[PDB]
């Protein structure tokens, strides 16, 4: 990974974003080769660099610090989105000051955005392992790009053995398109995270939203299937979502 790696002096930290797995998420600046600089997120791996794709968070680079004690602490170089997270976006929009009421329209092409995304990663077999509305981040171009590579969003096998296939991920993305259709709502209202195995084991699955369109918990339905051989690729739910999307 020699080709990745980034001049610690390039790099200026700034405040803490938020917190995230084993370190904090800070601000910074990067100074690119252009004698510009860019604002990036740096979390306190070169094949995620070698992703590109509009709705995949791309890697900037990594940097390694060395403490006043010579204990390496490795640093994350990523985008520095503006508008955050979409989870955090879909709240902010039922409330005034925040952004306008998101339509249907708007909130559809969130999610092929997301299965855009996920088509890319799903083609080269690697596993997101994390896919929520609350690791999918809001671009400048207000287009989505999935990040992060929660009970509530593995799949029913991937819970009683620690099988995960991308038919798990296919999983999670049919949770997100209810924390979206939804609007942000928590997944399975009523019922905890010890309860959700034998919920689910029991058949039962998330509830179709109030103005949510047959056709869309069509969707989104295939995706929670028992067997998951049974469940649609994920070219297949982004074509899915492109033609209902049109047909509005
Ligand atoms: C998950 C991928 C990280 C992407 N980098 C990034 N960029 C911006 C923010 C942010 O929080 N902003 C701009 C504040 C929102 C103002 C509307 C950000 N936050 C992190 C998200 C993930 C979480 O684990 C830590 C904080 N990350
Ligand atoms: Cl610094
Ligand atoms: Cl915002
Ligand atoms: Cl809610
Ligand atoms: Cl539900
Ligand atoms: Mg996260």
């Amino acid at each position: 990974l020699e080709d990745v790696v980034i001049d610690r002096n390039l790099l200026i930290l700034g405040k803490i974003l938020g917190e995230g797995e084993f370190g904090s998420v800070m601000e910074g600046n990067l100074k690119q080769e252009d004698g510009t600089s860019l604002k990036v997120a740096v979390k306190t791996a070169a094949c995620m660099k070698d992703f590109s794709h509009p709705n995949v968070i791309r890697l900037l680079g990594v940097c390694i610090e060395m403490s006043s004690q010579g204990i390496p602490k490795p640093m994350v170089i990523l985008p520095f989105m503006k508008y955050g997270d979409l989870h955090t976006y879909l709240l902010y929009s039922r409330l005034e000051t925040g952004p306008k009421h998101i339509p249907l329209q708007t909130l559809l092409k969130f999610m092929v955005d997301i299965a855009l995304g996920m088509e890319y990663l799903s083609n080269r077999n690697f596993l997101h392992r994390d896919l929520a509305a609350r690791n999918c981040m809001l671009r400048d171009d207000m287009t989505v790009c999935v990040a992060d590579f929660p009970v509530k969003w593995i799949a029913i096998e991937s819970l009683a053995d620690r099988v995960y296939t991308s038919k798990s991920d296919v999983w999670a993305f049919g949770v997100t398109m209810w924390e979206i259709a939804t609007r942000g709502m928590t997944p399975y209202p009523g019922v905890q995270n010890h309860e959700m195995y034998d919920y689910l084991l029991h058949g039962h699955r998330l509830k179709q939203p109030e103005d949510c369109l047959d056709e869309l918990y069509e969707i989104m339905y295939s995706c929670w299937r028992t067997d998951p051989l049974d469940r649609p690729t994920f070219s297949v739910l982004r074509l899915q979502l492109e033609k209902l999307l049109e047909s509005l």
